[PDB]
């Protein structure tokens, strides 16, 4: 029933997503659904249009860890633990978050 090919062109792209997570996911431990629907929004993420890249803040949520903190280079936060110091300190390195 739908005639326009624009909107049949976006009702396709969703139900691709759509029917395509559905048929892999039902034959996929529960662990990892959120894991490939990550990557199906990741890829969604690319393929849309008027965003950024977003590449350093995903390299930042990927390999976050990688960076390296110097010896003592953390200060005294209250109420934060040790794991949430370095934690912190970890994220003030984005210039979103350099106020943090």
């Amino acid at each position: 029933g739908v005639t326009d090919h624009t909107q049949r062109l976006s009702i396709i792209t969703k139900d691709l997503f759509q029917v395509a997570f559905n048929r892999v996911a039902r034959g996929m431990l529960h662990q990892d659904h959120i894991t490939f629907a990550m990557l199906l929004a990741r890829i969604k993420l690319k393929g849309t249009v008027g965003e950024p890249t977003y590449d350093a803040e995903f390299q930042h949520f990927l390999r976050g860890n990688e960076i390296v903190l110097s010896a003592g280079s953390t200060p005294r936060i209250q109420g934060l633990t040790v794991e949430q110091a370095e934690a912190v300190v970890r994220l003030s390195c984005l210039p979103a978050f350099k106020d943090l």
